[PDB]
């Protein structure tokens, strides 16, 4: 499994702010954005974006606060990141999209896609925000640790003075051993501690028990708009889980419209660091179904 990181940096200006994506394959078509979660970047599609280039525009944006994206003093609240890559794809000038999405980046895309519906083409989704009712629906191995996570002084504690998101929870969150390498790839928007921020908003933004409660009402939305949806659907998951147990998976494979679903073997959170070459190749082959009539 590739470690590099290949791609030449490109940068928008956005709200003020600086942004970097990945930008490669053709320039015309219907183009592919891919978008990163916690504790991520654009590096968690470095293996994946291969297998697509060929036939599509790949658009891998940093989102604000992490990877090689600007900073800013935010709070890094959901609407931050909504209000940045609403700006983004604008700047960018795109139409019609397919999405490829990951934990927050499901998040953004699905809540985009809810408010865009006549510019979605197609969604590929894996590991993603979805309500979780009480914490039961959490996994047990890591309910402590959020939970903890979902403080103010402990919390912070964690991720920001210790960078446990980073140094733990990530390597947590994938089967196979992260490689030194890639740890560098991922420590390094988070050297200096006070830009941990994004890491810790995040898991105190996820909608668990019914808080936070606007978190809960906009990511409830997004998954009605999914239910009514003709959009195609591509779900990839893994055995467990994190976000997304074999049932769960299971179940939307037939709740939601036009959804095929695709096992990638053991997995947990970041399922591109287990199995990118099936996810990659998947997603190529369903880009080709999207233009075939039946
Ligand atoms: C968008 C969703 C992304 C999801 C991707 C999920 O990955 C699965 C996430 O499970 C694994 C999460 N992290 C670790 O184990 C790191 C190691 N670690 C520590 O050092 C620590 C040190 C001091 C206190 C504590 C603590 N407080 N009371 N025990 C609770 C937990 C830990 C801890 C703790 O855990
Ligand atoms: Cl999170």
């Amino acid at each position: 499994i590739g470690t590099g990181f290949p791609f030449d940096p490109h940068y928008v200006e956005v709200l003020g702010e600086r942004m970097h994506y990945v930008d490669v394959g053709p320039r015309d078509g219907t183009p592919v954005l891919f978008l990163h979660g916690n504790p991520t970047s654009s590096y968690v599609w470095r293996n994946i974006i291969p297998h697509v280039a060929p036939t599509h525009r790949c658009i891998a944006p940093d989102l604000i606060g992490m990877g090689k994206s600007d900073k800013p003093d935010l709070g890094y609240f959901f609407d931050d990141h909504v209000r940045f890559m609403d700006a983004f794809i604008e700047a960018l000038g795109l139409e019609e999209v397919v999405l490829v999405i990951h934990d927050w980046g499901s998040a953004l895309g699905f809540h985009w896609a809810k408010r865009n519906p006549e510019r979605v083409k197609g969604i590929a989704f894996m590991e993603f925000i979805r309500p979780i009712p009480t914490w039961d629906e959490w996994p047990e191995f890591a309910r402590e640790t959020f939970q903890a996570f979902r403080t103010t002084d402990v919390g912070r504690k964690l991720i920001i003075d210790q960078n446990v998101f980073i140094e733990g929870t990530l390597p947590c969150g994938v089967v196979r051993p992260l490689t030194e390498v890639e740890m560098d790839h991922y420590r390094e928007p988070f050297l200096n501690p006070v830009d941990r921020e994004p890491l810790w908003r995040f898991p105190n933004e996820l909608p668990i028990a019914g808080e936070p409660a606007n978190i809960v009402a906009l990511v409830e939305e997004y998954m009605d708009w999914l239910h009514q949806s003709p959009v195609p659907k591509l779900l990839f998951w893994g055995t467990p889980g994190v976000l997304i147990p074999p049932a769960e998976a299971a179940r939307l494979a037939k709740s939601l419209p036009n959804c095929k679903a695709v096992d990638i073997g053991p997995g947990l959170n970041l399922l591109q660091e287990d199995n990118p070459d099936l996810i990659g190749s998947e997603i190529a082959r369903w880009l080709s179904t999207l233009e075939i009539s039946g």
